[PDB]
């Protein structure tokens, strides 16, 4: 000592609409989630939605029977707009705090099952790197249920603090997941090492005074 | 899954197990990528338009108008669209809200925003050159499709509609639109034939048939 950090490294990532980015979902083996995500991707509607943009891509794609829309009638969606329309959902967090704050990932697992959705939190100082990508690249292979991550940008390169967003496969021969991120007007969905991604799990949210992770979602 | 109006049998859903194939097995799809990361639902019943149009500015990469939220950030919404005098001299979003758009005023609607837009009635093409010229696009980054057509025609609910095109799969002769009516259908692979057919229908607005545009940067 000191530490003289001679190796240092930054996280590289890979864009989905790269030429590397497409090939790695056409070589993944662990993407049907990829699909019922796709067609339900949304912008988060201000810089601190994430959370309720990617619990409503859930939800949708899980059928769950959702509020009514007046613009859309018959039809029905969750939107982040109605979200909260289940008072349950707002006495988790309220959607004027959650504007200002966002969402812990405690709060985001209490406000899917105030729906009566089937969840499981995954805290990552409550597990490990090798349990997180054996089960969600489980998970991925499986329809009828869904991903969710919470990590700190800065640990995978991007700026900055506490993200959500859904993820919607693995590739096995890079060991990247592919995050479908919903700041659409920031960055792109993003092929990220699965080391990065659980550094940046790994980290200590003040809000909540707990580590960032990941959720799992099922339909009941 | 996700609880939208069941497809008449002609079309493949996107949500079914053979709709991921041919997506998988096509090798018309580089559209598919950029605008699968756009991809919006239409804000309301008359703005499949509107939405299929900054689903094609956004993958361009076209410089946008400000946001209500977004700020720094920049992306062409729904509600930022019309935000500026050329834009609205096309058509006036009061009308879109009630009217929807033609084919001529998608194309114009397009142009205003300063990108190179091609606009092809049915009328004035054949099917051939249609399936040859849009799988070759579909194959080329930097340009898009949207086309116009009457859905009764592919079996679904009802008038005329607008959305991007995003592959073509060459074993079925099928192509998958992006519809942004995501409330009430998912993307469809729908056969050349028919798609043809509901693009060769008269518009009563219009007097003249639906069709299709291509879109790239001007520069
Ligand atoms: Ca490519
Ligand atoms: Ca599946
Ligand atoms: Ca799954
Ligand atoms: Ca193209």
């Amino acid at each position: 000592g000191p530490h003289m950090q001679t190796l240092t490294l930054s996280p590289n990532l890979i864009g989905f609409n790269s030429n590397e980015g497409e090939k790695l979902l056409l070589t993944s083996r662990s993407r049907e989630d990829f699909f019922p995500l796709s067609m339900q991707f949304v912008t988060q509607v201000n810089q601190a939605y994430c959370g309720v943009a990617s619990i409503i891509m859930v939800l949708n794609s899980l059928g769950i029977n959702a509020p009514e829309t007046a613009q859309y009638s018959p039809y029905r969606v969750f939107t982040q707009d109605n979200f909260f329309s289940n008072e349950k959902t707002k006495a988790v967090i309220a959607p004027e705090v959650v504007a200002r704050q966002g969402m812990t990932l405690d709060e985001l697992g209490r406000l899917i099952a105030s729906y009566g959705v089937k969840v499981k939190v995954n805290h990552a100082s409550d597990t490990n790197i090798e349990d997180f990508r054996k089960q969600v690249a489980e998970n991925l292979k499986q329809d009828g249920n869904f991903v969710i991550v919470n990590y700190l940008r800065k640990e995978i390169g991007q700026e900055r603090g506490g993200h959500i967003s859904p993820l919607a496969a693995y590739n096995e021969q890079t060991d990247r997941f592919l995050i479908m991120d919903v700041s659409r007007y920031k960055y792109p969905p993003v092929w990220v090492k699965t080391t990065d991604l659980w550094k940046a799990m790994n980290t200590v949210d003040s809000v909540s005074q707990k580590t960032r992770g990941f959720v799992f979602v099922s339909k009941t």
